[PDB]
């Protein structure tokens, strides 16, 4: 009559929320490097930076997703539906953190 | 409320517990080859991985050094997120 009692999934939820909030000045430091490059620097530069931060927004996207989807999951009731969102929380997580690494 | 890389660390001992334990509760039930053995020791190697992963990591926040820190704490993560997708397979 017991399975996880763990922090595991609270501790993911909130690296995943500190992920999300730091996001946000990070965001801000490299759109603002790349309006200097879409108005002097090379545009193939440019352009690579600009593709880069969509695939963040996406990673961002999929991230608060699965963000809900645990929380909402939990409220219900249901752990074990969230197990899933759990695994690509940190997923996404890492996509996160790895890409702003190479950027920095 | 914590910092991030102290995050990262923290979830990285949870789950290193959980998952040695894990692999001590099969291994004592349980025990080319078989593909019970092969998919035992790949346990084995992921929980390993992940371990050297954090001491790594642990030596990083001690030297002092910054890049080196973070750099071992995205790799810290990415262990985490590999050991928890091989596990949530299982299940």
């Amino acid at each position: 009559r017991g399975s996880h009692m763990s922090p595991i999934a609270r501790q993911a939820l909130d690296i995943a929320k500190s992920v999300l909030e730091h996001s946000k000045g990070m965001f801000d430091y490299w759109e603002g490097m790349l309006e200097q490059y879409e108005k002097t620097g090379d545009p193939d530069q440019a352009n690579k930076l600009r593709q880069t931060l969509n695939r963040v927004k996406n990673s961002v996207g999929r991230l608060e997703s699965a963000l809900k989807r645990a929380e909402r999951a939990y409220d219900t009731g249901n752990p074990d539906a969230a197990v899933g969102a759990v695994v690509e929380l940190i997923g996404n997580v890492h996509e996160i953190m790895s890409t702003f690494h190479e950027l920095f």
